[PDB]
């Protein structure tokens, strides 16, 4: 995360770290046995890590659970990243408590202008690289689709939304992929893509979760 702040140990209990010998993506615990992340974070042999703060030091609130099944969205398009979402099932249910809790799926979509909380262990520099060991937080508003398209001339699909600042300096970044975008206590988005990080007129694009609620609910009910 660029231009953010240190969240505070376990203050984002639903944030998860996907690990394959090292942290490579973020995720969100939606229930005792399922995690949601970005389809482009797909990889086999994923171990989900819950209750994390410093991903390099065992602090006492962690729970390491291997994934048993990964389900990429049926219409995921890696070239345009349309439908960049993925479901992961844990081998065993996690022990829920205050430091490890799930986040609710949204009942309705959030409007441009709303403030959201984005988090992750991603890179913290706009030019260069420096990875934090503890979780970083960032407050960012959802942008209107028209203003996003204008400043970036990108092709945003109805399954995406931009959030951040057109002035740059604050944004999600490499390693924050798959992470949660929480607005009004609900999971409204997933960190998907962008051009560089915190670039002026280059805000972050996020997967619009409200459009995949039926898909998510059906999938969990049969797997
Ligand atoms: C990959 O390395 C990076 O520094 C960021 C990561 C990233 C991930 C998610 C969200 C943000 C964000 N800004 N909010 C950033 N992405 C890029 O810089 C990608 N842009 S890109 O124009 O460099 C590009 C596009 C497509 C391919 C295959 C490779 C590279
Ligand atoms: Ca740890």
């Amino acid at each position: 995360i660029v231009g953010g702040y240190t969240c505070g140990a376990n203050t984002v209990p639903y944030q998860v770290s996907l690990n394959s010998g090292y942290h490579f993506c973020g995720g969100s615990l939606i229930n005792s046995q399922w995690v949601v992340s970005a389809a482009h974070c797909y990889k086999s042999g994923i171990q989900v890590r819950l209750g994390e703060d410093n991903i390099n030091v065992v602090e006492g609130n962690e729970q390491f659970i291997s994934a048993s099944k990964s389900i990429v969205h049926p219409s995921y398009n890696s070239n345009t990243l349309n439908n960049d979402i993925m479901l992961i099932k844990l081998k065993s249910a996690a022990s829920l408590n205050s430091r490890v809790a799930s986040i609710s799926l949204p009942t309705s979509c959030a409007s441009a202008g709303t403030q959201c909380l984005i988090s992750g262990w991603g890179n913290t520099k706009s030019s260069g690289t420096s990875y934090p060991d503890v979780l970083k937080c960032l407050k960012a508003p959802i942008l209107s689709d028209s203003s996003c398209k204008s400043a970036s001339s990108w092709i945003i699909t109805s399954n995406m939304f931009c959030a951040g600042y057109l002035e740059g300096g604050k944004d999600s970044c490499q390693g924050d992929s798959g992470g949660p975008v929480v607005c009004s206590g609900k999971l409204q988005g997933i960190v998907s893509w962008g051009s560089g990080c915190a670039q002026k007129n280059k805000p972050g694009v996020y997967t619009k979760v409200c459009n995949y609620v039926s898909w998510i609910k059906q999938t969990i009910a049969s797997n």
